[PDB]
């Protein structure tokens, strides 16, 4: 309804942006298990924070709903890929 909506999404956007390139995997450090569940927990708390996190009619929250979730769903998909292939990598 108004840019406040907008304001909170692109927080959300921003803050996973600029917190996932903040991400740079040196060596082999951490396994894929604290990685991956440092994913799980973030996305978790973003679903249940932001569903409680909007105003106006049920559509609106709704559709940011699914519209964020997307947006993660992709987001998170080079991250775990590009990580995967980071861990596979150095074995040997």
């Amino acid at each position: 309804l108004l840019k406040a909506n907008k304001d909170l999404i692109s927080a959300g956007l921003k803050e996973f942006s600029v917190l996932l390139n903040q991400q740079v995997f040196n060596d082999p450090l951490v396994s894929e298990e604290d990685m991956v569940t440092v994913v799980e927990d973030w996305m978790n708390f973003y679903i249940n924070y932001y569903r409680q996190q909007v105003t106006g009619e049920p559509q609106e929250r709704d559709k940011a709903l699914q519209e964020l979730r997307q947006e993660l769903n992709t987001l998170a998909n080079p991250f775990l890929a590009k990580y995967r292939d980071f861990l596979k990598s150095h074995e040997l």
